[PDB]
């Protein structure tokens, strides 16, 4: 009940208790909310309501101190100060941007812009409000109860009547009823559950909703500048394979914290595991979102650190297969491999936070509350996807705003640049490096003679609002006939549902281009499918045509970004 101020940290009683998350406000503060937004309620020890009997004034502006007691203008004793005087409101101890965070509902980008533009306790009110509106959405979709199993992965559906239905795609987790979690994809629907249960008829599914915790910590530590390395060790042995990282090893000894922007195949994975090798000592946490991008950090360290140092941390509530091969949940080894959910609370000489556009301002503040660590090292690249903003629905969230560490890259730039490709043919490296590198990508690779584009807008028809382009699958298969080596191909599309067309048709194995981010494959066949802003976002495009070795397809609806691709044009 008495807290600090979020804004300008100041001691109070005044709660806000119209703000989704009741944030401690000052009174100098606390005034400048309830006079310009429709908040009005403000709770202290007590709540600032009318106490005469049957009376509803709980607007502060419209109250009054009567002795020790608050009541409003109809019930106030001859002796009584107004709660709302001389910008302040009465409590103990006696904003534009708080108040847009405060009342927005976070569909418009602008709200995602200001969430990051802000100081840095608003950036955790943000963070906080944004996550606890994101998951009272959740309930707002439909129940579903089941009418028939087919098989042991088909059913048929029964949706809630009245509220709607939620995208049936791997971002939306189910949890069956406590039958484990559950999946979806399209009257024959395809179930996937992370436990292999008889799915019964009249079981029935409903979306995850989390508790939101508070956030303490701040996104990112105050910078410090060293002279010399802090806390690390390095070695004087360390192999010609990491001899490119010894520099850029050391700026990350002589700072707190250190942002790496590694494009596609540049070597982030190297650079995390060549961290150790140089700083051979010290005790490093590899931490990210997903457990994708864990399990990829995990292959690299079983390439060149010891296995009996090194752990992949696993919550109990296992929701998908992860990493095998170390020590499970062994928090005390040299080397910890963790997401940020199941972060342990402990300590570190050096914490890497790999794919870091995938991270939230959340996410930024929840590592910096559980590991108090000597060393912070950010690394990913802002030219590649964001985390789902489930709620955004009006504007395109630029990647300076995606959080503070992809902010300072986008503004002040990245400390360290890995700036040769060593994936790509130049095709693509020529490509991306004009497109979201302002022309500093430079290729390793030579052109592969291999990269192809065809300008082909076929038809668009639409499961709900997902996406499929039948003809420009068409077109696939007849290049597939005369192109036996792109038989191995990985099927690419902005869209699940032309993904489903395309595995049934081609054959290929299938990736979204948001799936397949952080993976390679020798050739890549990518469709477009549409021209909307989801599939013209440069960010996810650059992604899409980066997973590619040797050869790339790309089926182009949008003139712009064919125009663009460097690639030898087909005819049909
Ligand atoms: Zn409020
Ligand atoms: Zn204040
Ligand atoms: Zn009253």
């Amino acid at each position: 009940a008495v807290g600090a101020c979020v804004l300008c940290n100041s001691q109070t009683s005044l709660r806000c208790g119209a703000c989704i998350r009741r944030p401690f406000l000052c009174c100098k503060c606390c005034y400048d909310h309830v006079i310009s937004t429709s908040h009005k309620l403000v709770l202290s020890v007590n709540p600032y309501v009318c106490n005469a009997p049957g009376c509803d004034v709980t607007d502060v502006t419209q109250l009054y101190l009567g002795g020790m007691s608050y009541y409003c203008k109809s019930h106030k004793p001859p002796i009584s100060f107004p709660l709302c005087a001389n910008g302040q409101v009465f409590g103990l101890y006696k904003v534009t941007d708080f108040n847009a965070i405060a009342t927005c509902d976070w569909t418009n980008a602008g709200d995602y812009i200001l969430a990051n533009t802000c100081t840095e306790r608003l950036k955790l009110f943000a963070a906080e409000t944004l996550k606890a509106t994101e998951e009272t959405f959740k309930l707002s979709y439909g129940i579903a109860t089941v009418r028939e199993v087919l098989s042991d992965r088909e059913l048929h559906l029964s949706w809630e009547v009245g509220k709607p239905r939620p995208p049936l795609n791997r971002n939306y987790v189910f949890t069956g009823y406590q039958i484990g979690e559950y999946t979806f994809e399209k009257d024959a629907v395809v179930y996937r559950g992370t436990t292999t249960y008889k799915l019964n008829v009249g079981d029935y599914f409903v979306l995850t909703s989390h508790t939101v915790m508070p956030l303490s910590a701040p996104t990112l530590v105050p910078q410090e500048h060293y002279v010399r390395i802090t806390g690390l060790y390095p070695t004087l042995n360390i192999s010609d394979e990491f001899s490119s990282n010894v520099a850029n090893y050391q700026k990350v000894g002589m700072q707190k914290y250190s942002t790496l922007q590694g494009p596609p195949g540049t070597g982030k994975s190297h650079f995390a595991i060549g961290l150790a090798l140089y700083y051979p000592s010290a005790r490093i946490v590899y931490t990210a979102c997903s457990h994708a991008a864990v399990d990829a950090l995990c292959e690299k360290a079983l390439k060149y650190l010891p296995i009996d140092k090194c752990s992949r941390i696993i919550p109990a509530r296992a929701r998908v297969e992860c990493f095998d091969k170390f020590k499970v949940n062994s928090t005390l080894e040299q080397y910890v491999f963790c997401t940020v959910n199941a972060l342990p609370e402990t300590t570190a000489d050096i914490v890497v936070f790999d794919e870091i556009s995938m991270a939230t301002n959340y996410d930024l503040s929840v590592v910096n509350a559980r590991l108090r660590a000597k060393h912070y090292v950010y690394i990913g690249d802002p030219a590649q996807l964001p985390a789902p903003r489930t709620l955004l629905t009006k504007g395109t969230l630029e990647p300076e705003y995606f959080n503070s560490v992809c902010r300072l890259m986008k503004t002040i730039g990245p400390d360290m640049f890995l700036g040769t490709c060593r994936r790509c043919p130049a095709e693509i490296v020529d490509t991306v490096s004009a497109l979201v590198y302002d022309n500093k990508l430079k290729a390793h690779k030579d052109k592969s003679a291999q990269c192809f584009k065809m300008f082909y807008k076929g038809v668009i028809t639409h499961d709900v609002s997902s996406a499929i382009n039948r003809p420009q699958i068409g077109v696939v298969r007849e290049f597939l006939t005369r192109n036996p080596a792109w038989r191995k191909a990985v099927f690419i599309s902005p869209y699940n549902s032309q993904n489903a067309v395309a595995s049934k048709i081609l054959g290929l194995p299938t990736q979204t281009v948001d799936s397949s981010q952080g993976s390679e494959y020798d050739y890549v066949i990518f469709t477009q499918t549409t021209e909307t802003a989801h599939s013209c976002n440069v960010n996810r495009f650059n992604v899409a045509i980066t997973r590619a070795k040797v050869g790339i397809l790309c089926i182009m609806s949008d003139r712009d970004l064919y125009d663009k691709l460097q690639f030898t044009s087909l005819e049909i």
